[PDB]
DNA sequence: TGTCTACCGCGTTTTAACCGCCACTAGAAGCGCTTACTAGTCTCCAGGCACGTGTGAGACCGGCACATGAAAAAAAACCGCGAT
């Protein structure tokens, strides 16, 4: 109600494609989707571990994803929401 | 065997090692003189040794308490096996 969505960046939409892809039991981590995410082509190294750092920040505080706990540093997120 | 990236090789730009020199002087090192300190010697005697003896610390053993590993079995969870 009285909403028009945004249209999330390239780096904040590889997060939810990534963590849809090879979507964990229980909490896909920052460091793992680093991992993969890097083969991607359009990917910038020097900085695109920031830019997943900032996408999730945004995108737990959405309801776009949820994180379960900790770990090493509050580093495990599932996709919240599959619709009724 | 498979995945990820830390290392290697290389060309370019930057840095300071190196060399040869000169100027300055701290301090290494030699030398003569003097005495404090050590070796050496003698005499003496007590510290530390070989020897002997006792008794309590410790080794040993049995009985028990207790810690913990491994099995069997009960409870969670997870890893797929293939469906609209
Ligand atoms: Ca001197
Ligand atoms: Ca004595
Ligand atoms: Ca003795
Ligand atoms: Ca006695
Ligand atoms: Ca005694
Ligand atoms: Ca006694
Ligand atoms: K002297």
């Amino acid at each position: 109600n009285s909403k028009k969505k945004n249209q999330p960046g390239k780096y904040s939409q590889l997060v939810v494609e990534t963590i849809r892809r090879l979507g964990e039991r229980n909490g896909s981590s920052l460091a793992k989707i680093y991992t993969e995410a890097k083969k991607v082509p359009w990917f910038d190294q020097q900085n695109g571990r920031t830019y997943l750092k900032y996408s999730i920040k945004a995108l737990v505080q959405n309801d776009t994803l949820l994180q379960v706990k900790g770990t090493g540093a509050n580093g495990s997120f599932k996709l919240n929401r599959k619709k009724l």
